[PDB]
């Protein structure tokens, strides 16, 4: 269904770079390990090369290549993130986690060479010093959710949303609602798919050899479905909030 759905039909090396501030607090994260979009299965192992990570490393996983889903034969049409490859694709998102800070972040995720990139830019702004995130409250884990996908027509891309559910240590549970953007990085056409859903499920773990802070991923992710207010990535908060509150709504109904 498409030429970039060749370039995953076997093991593929994955690099990721973040650069991260958040409430002025900033770290560097390099991660590597493969994909394998024929099982659906992403493995990574991140360090933060800056010191100690300033939020949990849960609350970052979503942000370190959705182009290593398993997309079933019947649905092949429908992967818009193969179809942009090699030249790749933009991700944007903003997550808001209930009650504390939001994350803004803007991703390049394509070939350079033979290895796929995900390069990454984070901005959070508005935690609370003592709030789950920068007070390191949540478990050290991962839960299973739908990451929703339609069309994006306009912006030759698609638009994205899902909400993951973050355990914390007294037994309540942190909500951060993403709001994703996808457009192609190159000229050439991607398909823009019919409403679905990704399945993913993570877990996480530690090698205990290392002693530098760090994060072993694992997903297992699985295309399905075919047989202060929020703001999206497109508009500066600052700008946001100047509008009145009917119209801020209005705004966010296009991830549904």
């Amino acid at each position: 269904m498409s030429k970039g759905e060749e370039l995953f039909t076997g093991v593929v090396p994955i690099l990721v770079e973040l650069d991260g501030d958040v409430n002025g607090h900033k770290f560097s994260v390099s991660g590597e390990g493969e994909g394998d979009a024929t099982y659906g299965k992403l493995t990574l192992k991140f360090i933060c090369t800056t010191g100690k990570l300033p939020v949990p490393w849960p609350t970052l996983v979503t942000t370190f290549v959705q182009c290593f889903a398993r997309y079933p034969d019947h649905m092949k049409q429908h992967d818009f993130f193969k179809s942009a490859m090699p030249e790749g694709y933009v991700q944007e998102r903003t997550i808001f986690f209930k009650d504390d800070g939001n994350y803004k972040t803007r991703a390049e995720v394509k070939f350079e060479g033979d290895t796929l990139v995900n390069r990454i830019e984070l901005k959070g702004i508005d935690f609370k010093e003592d709030g789950n995130i920068l007070g390191h409250k949540l478990e050290y884990n991962y839960n299973s959710h739908n990451v929703y996908i339609m069309a994006d027509k306009q912006k030759n891309g698609i638009k994205v949303n899902f909400k993951i559910r973050h355990n914390i240590e007294d037994g309540s549970v942190q909500l951060a609602d993403h709001y994703q953007q996808n457009t192609p990085i190159g000229d050439g056409p991607v398909l823009l798919p019919d409403n679905h859903y990704l399945s993913t499920q993570s877990a996480l773990s530690k090698d205990p050899n290392e002693k530098r802070d760090h994060m072993v991923l694992l997903e297992f992710v699985t295309a399905a479905g075919i047989t202060k207010l929020p703001f999206p990535p497109d508009i500066d908060p600052q700008v946001f909030y100047e509008l009145p509150e009917e119209v801020q709504k209005e705004l966010m109904a296009e991830w549904e």
